[PDB]
C-alpha cells in the first residue's frame, strides 16, 4: 500500500488555434489511483473536450480539439487519488492565432501517411518536422501517447522522429498523429491510419 506518485506530469503547452492539445497525466500507487481533470477548479465536459483513460484509469489524457483562443487558454489541474492520499499538479495552456506564431514555431514538413501492413511485418510511420529550435517528436495512437519504452523493443522511435513497429499485430491498428514540440509551441500532424492486413 502506498500513496499515489506522479510518473507522468503535464507540462505547460502552447498550441495553435484550430489545432490539438493533449495533457497526459499518470501515477502509480496501491491501490491503483484514479485520475481526474479540472479546468479552473471544475471538472471538464465539452464537445471539444475528450478524456481518454489508460493503465486502468491510473493514466489519463485530456485532449482539446479544435483549440479555441478565447475559451481554452487556462490552467488545467490533474489529480491522482487512492484510499491513502491525493496529489495534484497543474499546467497552463496558451493558444496562439496564426499571426502570433513566432518564426521557429514547429512545422510538419512531411506527415505520416496511410499504411497497410502485412501481419507480423514491420511498419514504419514517418514524421519530418521543422522549426527553431529543432522540435522533439512524440506520437499518439487513437488519442493515447505511444510509449516505445514499454514495448520490449518491438516499437521504437527513430532519431528521424519516425515510429518503427516490428512484427505488426492486430493491436497496432489505429490512427497515428505525430506531434512536434518546441519552446515556441506544439503542432500536430494530420492523423494517418495503420491497417494490419492478412498475409
Amino acid at each position: 500500500d502506498s500513496k499515489p506518485v506522479f510518473i507522468k506530469v503535464p507540462e505547460d503547452q502552447t498550441g495553435l488555434s484550430g489545432g490539438v492539445a493533449s495533457f497526459v497525466c499518470q501515477a502509480t500507487g496501491e491501490p491503483k489511483p484514479r485520475i481526474t481533470w479540472m479546468k479552473k477548479g471544475k471538472k471538464v465536459s465539452s464537445q471539444r473536450f475528450e478524456v481518454i483513460e489508460f493503465d486502468d484509469g491510473a493514466g489519463s489524457v485530456l485532449r482539446i480539439q479544435p483549440l479555441r483562443v478565447q475559451r481554452d487558454e487556462a490552467i488545467y489541474e490533474c489529480t491522482a487519488t487512492n484510499s491513502l492520499g491525493e496529489i495534484n499538479t497543474s499546467a497552463k495552456l496558451s493558444v496562439l492565432e496564426e499571426e502570433q506564431l513566432p518564426p521557429g514555431f514547429p512545422s510538419i514538413d512531411m506527415g505520416p501517411q496511410l499504411k497497410v501492413v502485412e501481419k507480423a511485418r514491420t511498419a514504419t510511420m514517418l514524421c519530418a518536422a521543422g522549426g527553431n529550435p529543432d522540435p522533439e517528436i512524440s506520437w499518439f495512437k487513437d488519442f493515447l501517447p505511444v510509449d516505445p519504452a514499454t514495448s520490449n523493443g518491438r516499437i521504437k522511435q527513430l532519431r528521424s522522429g519516425a515510429l518503427q513497429i516490428e512484427s505488426s499485430e492486430e493491436s497496432d491498428q489505429g490512427k497515428y498523429e505525430c506531434v512536434a514540440t518546441n519552446s515556441a509551441g506544439t503542432r500536430y500532424s494530420a492523423p494517418a491510419n495503420l491497417y494490419v492486413r492478412v498475409r
